[PDB]
DNA sequence: CTCTTTTTTCTCG
DNA sequence: GCGAGAAACAAAGA
């Protein structure tokens, strides 16, 4: 999941578990709780969920006044709300039980993580990760963006994926964004001219906000997304580009599968 | 059978 | 510092 999917999950959860007292917490895979499962179980049991926030691709459960549970879904994490008598499925790892249902985390690849941290440590947590601004007009300052691009000789796609120029892009939306901004994924950032950086900036915001409105891409909470029907290049190798009669090509860039339209995305 | 494919952190040179 | 490659892991396809 990328920012749009995580935000969809955040919204569904917010409407359903906020106000719910945690009756108990159980784990078949305690190892994904990086700060210690027993400590998390002791601290959160009996607490009421106050809210759910999000920063980049990170889910943030506000639980009691003084704790936050930072959940990352990584590649295939999935939450669902189930009745208490629901049967365990093979890749279920954690469950948070309420009086009238339960929140189950499942993750085939076991990459997802939970971290318990205190409220006044949330901002420091994200500062230490150097997570960039949220992809909104109010937060994503183009001027700083522009100066960071001009100082680097990194390729634009992997640099955007680092989450430090701006938060929330992953492989799908970085490919869509670069297609929309007519930029080559291996373009070195210091060769980007001002007008391209401007288009890149706005496209990042516009694509991510559109995907949020369409409830994310779906290829469980957040499983009713429609953004996948609007994808222009990701996973569409060999099919025609929607800007010219060329075909989508797929290459490897700094380890990632990369879909782009050669003719519309020259350096 | 082998090899490759699908977020973030770590290692090595 | 850097970039490349691999690692965490499971399942599927070639
Ligand atoms: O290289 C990265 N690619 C993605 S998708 N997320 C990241 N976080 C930190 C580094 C990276």
């Amino acid at each position: 999941p990328e920012l749009p999917e995580v935000e969809t999950v955040r919204r569904e959860l917010e409407k359903r578990i906020v106000g719910q007292k945690i009756i108990s917490i159980e784990a078949t895979y305690p190892r994904m709780v990086l700060t210690g499962f027993e400590q998390l179980k002791k601290e959160l049991t009996g607490k009421t969920i106050q809210g759910i926030s999000r920063r980049g691709k990170y889910l943030i459960f506000e639980i009691g006044d003084d704790f936050r549970l930072i959940s990352h879904l990584r590649m295939e994490g999935k939450y669902r709300l189930a009745t208490l008598d629901a049967p365990r499925e093979k890749h279920d790892h954690l469950t948070m039980k309420f009086a009238d249902g339960q929140l189950i985390y499942a993750d085939v690849r076991k990459f997802g993580t939970w971290e318990l941290i205190s409220t006044d440590q949330v901002l420091p947590y994200f500062l230490k990760k150097k997570i960039g601004p949220e992809p909104t007009y109010e937060d994503f300052d183009e001027k700083l963006f522009r100066e960071k691009l001009r100082k680097s000789t990194k390729k634009i796609k992997p640099y955007l994926l680092e989450q430090t120029l701006v938060a929330g892009l992953g492989n799908i939306y970085v490919d869509e964004v670069l297609w929309l901004a007519k930029i080559h994924p291996e373009k070195e950032t210091n060769q980007l001219i001002e007008s391209s950086i401007h288009l890149l900036h706005d496209s990042i915001i516009e694509i991510l906000q559109k995907a949020i409105k369409l409830g994310g891409s779906s290829i469980a909470l957040g499983s009713t997304g429609k953004m996948q029907n609007e994808l222009q290049v990701y996973g569409k190798t060999g099919e025609k580009c929607s800007r010219c009669g060329a075909e989508i090509q797929k290459i490897k860039v700094a380890g990632r599968g990369t879909h782009f339209c050669p003719v519309c995305q020259q350096k």
